[PDB]
């Protein structure tokens, strides 16, 4: 059995996120929408989302590359 | 060559999509947040997820059940 206090935690959980899955829905289908747009446009979408990845990739590398900056920096002081 | 509208049709595209995914990464760390909180009250994480798995289960069955509802009400007419 669950006490008061952890009823009210489970259905605060379920409710937050269940909300957040929704707005994660949403924001997928908008991003959808846009390709579509650019479909329209003349625009190859696989291309476009390649486009995306590649982008996605060099910062997630810019990133990497800073965290290892730290390091060195770290290790030589 | 992309001409000039082309050129900005490309650059509104990848500015829309990178600004979208990156709201899209926002709800999920939320999502991860809200979570993290679940257990620290002494939830059982993969137990909750399940549990939203199973309630999104359930929704989709409700609506594809409405579309089999029109599909045979517009049959019977």
């Amino acid at each position: 059995v669950l006490n008061s206090t952890a009823q009210g935690q489970l259905k605060s959980i379920i409710e937050r996120v269940e909300r957040l899955e929704v707005e994660k829905a949403e924001i997928m289908e908008q991003i959808k929408e846009v390709y579509a747009e650019a479909k329209g446009n003349g625009f190859d979408v696989k291309v476009l989302k390649k486009v995306v990845r590649i982008r996605k990739q060099d910062r997630a590398k810019r990133q990497e590359e800073d965290a290892i900056l730290d390091l060195y920096l770290s290790a030589i002081g």
